[PDB]
């Protein structure tokens, strides 16, 4: 509260870490659903269906260009992802089987890192 602070935690390397979790993402054989924003032209049902359509693009300019306040706000983005991609495919498809693997992935690294 006013004048009563829990121990500050160092946050100065998050910016970087974050980015070579993103890295890492970026770079694995099961990223290719996620590389770039959904064509809301050319695929029926996703502008209506996804309110907030997120990638790993999407991600990196966000992150390059300061719009991310901490940690967790890109957590939150990365793991929008992997949620919308639920919503919109089956378990057993290639992309549904893609965006359970890359979640487990991504936790695993994010623990090891972090927590």
């Amino acid at each position: 509260s006013m004048s009563v602070k829990k121990p500050k935690r160092d946050d100065s390397k998050d910016l970087a870490l974050c980015s070579m979790i993103l890295t890492e993402m970026e770079t694995h054989e099961d990223a290719w659903p996620f590389l770039l924003p959904v064509n809301l032209k050319l695929v029926p049902g996703y502008k209506k269906v996804i309110k907030k359509p997120m990638d790993f693009s999407t991600i990196r300019e966000k992150l390059s260009s300061g719009q991310y306040p901490n940690l967790e706000t890109f957590a939150l983005d990365v793991r929008l992802v992997f949620d919308n991609c639920e919503t919109f495919n089956e378990d057993d498809s290639d992309i549904g089987r893609a965006g359970h693997n890359m979640r487990k992935y991504f936790e695993k690294k994010w623990t090891d890192t972090f927590k």
